[PDB]
């Protein structure tokens, strides 16, 4: 598994592969593994797969129940805190195996900057968060190649569909060093998932964008 | 990885994937897993790289040394004896992680049957080897999906032709539902490798006819 | 054990073995794996026969239950949480060696449109659940050969009959290939039990269709 | 695995199952575990079936090494110290699972009623042999129904065909009892093999008898 | 430890030996194993002495409670239920060495049929129970062997005196071929205990009928 | 990571590093290690990130709340006890890998000499605290070498110019010698974070400043 | 440490770094790990500094007596297999953290196309040996980030300069994702050592080339 | 740490050393072992530095809470009571390696004789306490040294100023012969801390005659 | 324990404690730790007392074995190899318990130029040596603040009389952070054993001026 999240100038992306594995057998293909949180941020869990969708779900679940409670979201801030609580909460089953590391994607409509709104959070096993300032990052098991991928091809990256594509193209890299990361599979049509996060809130990414993004890719490495 | 062998009425034909992984990291994407080991005999060893090509060299001298010694190849019962006494003899580093698991396809020139003369034997991992009467055999860590995607194509064999193309289709199958195994990759042009082994001897199958039978495989499929 | 569900135009079919063995003793030959869990939801569970016996009583007396204190049944999604918590809450007791698999196939009446209203939901150890998109799955110690011959018998599934025979044929398959899974038994009569859901409920399959399904099977393969 | 051996008046039968199992996945169909060791000895080995071949052919070669070296085959006894020398030497193997258990069956020229000249040797793990008194012996993992059904069957054996047929149905009950043994497979064709020793020798049952019997048993069971 | 129990037209009959072993030392020669646990149900547990007297002491008073509470006593499935609980609610006890293996005889008074209407449950370790549908069960250290014998009996079983006759000639099968299981005692005149179920009631076996039918099977294998 | 601390005429200065690693790759390059805990005291905690992050905020937090409820700063000693007390609280959680060290520096508003009221407070495993008198303490990893360099550059501490290039050096003599802690990154442009205490209260040190010390600094050692 | 080697028309280049850690201590600031072997062979071994040592050692003792010996030197697959044996022999002293990882670059001499004549050789820990074909290959910590630079920068590599650039930038790379290996020191002025094989030879490169390099890599990144 | 407590007519004495160690390193020069804990009792814990001091400090705060509840101070005997049970609480802990050897001095304002109501109570691991009748004591790392250096000049013990002069003497052969604790320092000007206690309380030893007689018994040993 | 060596323009001086310790008892007070191997290198071992003594013995011997052997001396080089080969041989016993790390120090006379012409040699614990670039190198437990000190005291080394002052200074330093190494003993008149090689050869630095030296320090610091 691979997520990637990046920031372009107005905005931030999201993007994930489909496969999951039991060991070396391919047991899932169009697993999704971005979840739109709230309106402007989206969760990516790596790790195990009942327990990224527990925490996607039981998160979203938590922002809607503060909002809903006391009539104004939480704070970019606050959303950090409540994702790291339930990481830390998770710490001892982590060591027992069901482990799951999250990444944060989403834009600061309090910021004083619309165009720098975006923010990228990334949480290691303790609990701890740190709010990404080089632009990108990834978690999961081809999280360093499509690290890598990225810190050559981010000064590409101006726009939301120019950051789609370097978004997809990490992918595409981190599947083509790690077999635990799918590719896009042109066979059956399925391609990773994508959401777009902008000042007008946090929208999918239709199939058909990514699709011929995945087969420029795909064209230009042949 | 995944090598698997079929007779085909007049011969065997066997075929080997190319990835090698350490983990689910890929470390190789062009390893050639199916030697002629001599003009009848061909064999394919499954586990570990390293062992698996120290293997195959030392099977091969063996059998040279044999027939520059006693002036007369060895039987092909011969053959087996050597190579399962080889595989007996790895069984206590195997207990460490330096596994070999041997496939051997031949074509019996002492057979007085032409059309019926192909053997495979398939060791298991104490040194016990069984003559397949099945027709189709197959190791590695696809074995099962390939042997059960062979199970079903095998009433389309009918000449070599056939007989390289269901192999390279099992081969399919098994890297479909194994992530160890290489599927035919398009992008860098490198496909499973094949031998065929009939009356005139172990002869490499070209990279362009099994370039030509992946491409309709997955045309197929798509 | 084997449970093989699957999709076809209309509907769903789920069939199961009978097979329940201590070790390598038989110990049980007209064993019945799947249950009618609700009108239109059946479910199958593979693993120790005394946890999928008492999982499939609590998780139709669970839908039931709600079903009469809210006056409205679950939806498929509510179906399928409430048993991927069964799943989560036993695996400590899975870790013991009371391991219980669920696969759940329903026929979702909520759905756009009835010819795709046929479900199919497999779970993983840890409780994650995943909703099919092939249209056919396996769970059980044959399982894996059952999906491989589901795979390539799965474009002759048309409607009901043709679900049904090719269900029977993986489980002959997978009985075929695997010693814990049971096969038809001629001399006594005990064939695998099948339920059929489709828009008018979930039904089982007479024992006398199932018995001339698996003769033509076994006659074919003569 | 399941081996019996049994007198009749005037020789012994000795007949075996033909499947081998890798823990719960058939590997092996057409397995022949009675060896015609010499002219009036016959041997069956179960356990690993490694093993068992390779104790079959070294007792093979041990007891015609003999044979050549001094002129004269060896009694009765020593072919019986020989087989429980070789039994002794495998313990430690045995204690590393490369377990074999053998059976012998004879007809003693030298002894002095013709009519009672055949004898059933059993060997523990120990090393240590009983001649079987009661008329009939088992090993393997079905050994317990085979033994436990023929000696409800040993009042009905009165020559060579009624020792055959009861035999293949003290077989046919362990394949029925027991997962690990294989019962005659109509579909394929593949029955127990079978070795009949009298005052001429040892020779192996064709396949059409054994056929024949294993027919009439299951029409006799339905 | 060996308890049998066969179904015959018109109620059910369970026996059982009466040895109990401390490792090898012979600590008890009259246990009684077979208790009728009500009007129409009887129940045998193998296993620690101990553990199955507590067990059949329990059950009683729970079925008789339950009875005196609701005025009605407990449908078939009901009790058999209760009987798995008591089972399941033991695998920690039992982890330690108090195993307890009840069986299960009587004679459904609901059933539509009077003449099959004996009913015979056996349960596995996990708390699992199963109603035999072949006709007869056996449980306790001998039960293969009882087990077996009755496969080749149960054709002459067409009363409850033959039924009986068959039981006892299994138990002495099972004596026979284990030494944890007592046999005909003549020397101190003590025998097998018996139960019979019918559409009268279930009431104890006298102990000179046992006597007889023990001497009969005792003079017919000498 | 390492952080310094250091008296000087009038008050006391802290220092921090910016890196953290996951064993030997580096995850993170803007980490601030120390926290202006309240207007006279800072704090800087090495060991586990998360848990250094959770401490200064926790330890903030304890701080401000007795302020409120009494409406009277804590004593320094009080603000002693309370670190202590929680370093103390953690030592089960430290055992297994959860470890925080801090390092507390303040202005002892009470103290009677204004020139003399730096305090410095270093923190053992167990929760004991000593109060520096040697005027310079150091915390993480590089900390011997940041002590050993400040033991030869403290006697040309004479303000608070001094005192900011002396903690520099000594954090940039732990980064030569140690590779967990992250000197100056002229590529970058990431620096030491420093805070400054005097009779004022606690103000972070400007960017600009500790860029041109540090950049002194790397200029003197060429 | 990494130790970085690439392909380019006309030769090989071969570059490595300086640091050596124990632990997370820097205990040598100007290790050399390239070795010329011979006049057409480097070899740079990553792991224990004291084993990379020895083993360069012992090869070009080896080669060159087999040089000496048989007047003619060794062919390159002659090397590489020394090398694979050395490592084999090395496996359990490796198991004991006295590690080396091998990678040999080479010219061969006897290849028809001088252009592509330049060879790079990766070792796996059990001994096995491959030709990578993609034109690049690392060993060491920082092997991950060095190839997955290189993996975007093999586009600019046309001559040896440009082999050379891209080498010290990939070193660069996994310098700055990993502290185990060294960045240029411009403050001691200790560079990355590089070798580069042509056919004129294997030539160490000036240590003013390198120092322009990376200042100019510095310089693009800042 | 070394502490040693010594009466002399008409009082006692305790002094304490100043080192503080982790493992070899000195982590501490001037730490206070000795503790007034009231006007007539002074206390000494050698072990853990933190659970010292937190034990002085639980100590002393519990006889002053007794103190002004009842108006009246406990008795000798009640507060050598409750150090006691504060040891034997401790133990969990001591067998974690928290340990915490108290050592009491006091004066027994309630004794009969005034010359002799100093007290010396020694603490054991497991909470058991002495009034030690040979007039010295000791407890620490040095506690044998210093104990022996005391046997041999307690001849010389006649009032407090020679009291107070064995108790550095002893100090110093502790420290001359246990690197763990810590001598006079001359160049830092630390000196061992001590207190008397006599018919008016307990009073702290000021630095400079400690410092004169350490001089004065380095220069008799120089 | 902690041996220093420095470079000096015109030879290299090592000088050494002279404590040593079981644990926490010092043992001795005067060991010699620096050995004139021969007339131009000085050795020091750190670690266990006997393995260090036995370690310069055994050296000393093998190189005036060499000498006499082949009339003339070993290269530095060799000497160097020696040494390593020594300390690579003692591993198992390092990893048992004895452990000695080695520092030489020397003068190579074939050097181009006499005023760089002092060595340092320091071995890592896997038998692998570096020649020290630096100027300076210590070995022991107080290794790294002796290394710490001299990396700020190295400037002011001109000369033998400045190195041999900083060289004293460095063990000063040591001992004061280490409670292992011994201090300059002003009281039993002991001091640090030096050793000066240059052109003329090495000799021992007698006891005087390095005591003149160490009071130097001494009053400096006070």
């Amino acid at each position: 598994t691979t997520i990637v999240a990046l920031k372009y100038p107005g905005g931030v992306v999201m993007a994930g592969d489909r496969r999951s594995t039991q060991g070396n057998m391919i047991s899932g293909r169009d697993v999704r593994k971005v979840y739109i949180t709230d309106d402007y941020t989206a969760t990516g869990i790596a790790g195990t797969a009942a327990v990224a969708v527990e925490f996607a779900r039981l998160y979203a679940v938590e922002l809607e129940h503060y909002e809903k409670l006391e009539g104004v979201p939480l704070t970019f801030a606050g959303k950090i805190n409540r994702l790291a609580i339930m990481v830390r909460g998770n710490l001892a089953a982590a060591m027992q195996g069901l482990l799951a590391l999250p990444l944060l994607a989403g834009y600061d409509i309090h910021a004083s900057d619309p165009q720098s709104a975006g923010r990228i959070v990334s949480f290691d096993a303790a609990g701890g968060w740190n709010i990404e300032e080089e632009g990108y990052q990834a978690v999961g098991s081809g999280s360093l190649f499509a690290k890598s991928s990225m810190k050559k091809l981010y000064s590409q990256v101006t726009d939301g569909d120019s950051g789609l594509r370097v978004a997809v193209e990490a992918l595409y890299d981190a599947a083509d060093d790690d077999s635990a990361t799918g590719g896009p599979d042109l066979v059956r049509g399925i391609f990773p998932t994508a959401v777009i996060i902008d000042a007008d809130g946090a929208v999918d990414v239709p199939e058909s964008r990514i699709a011929e993004l995945a087969r420029a890719i795909i064209e230009s490495r042949s």
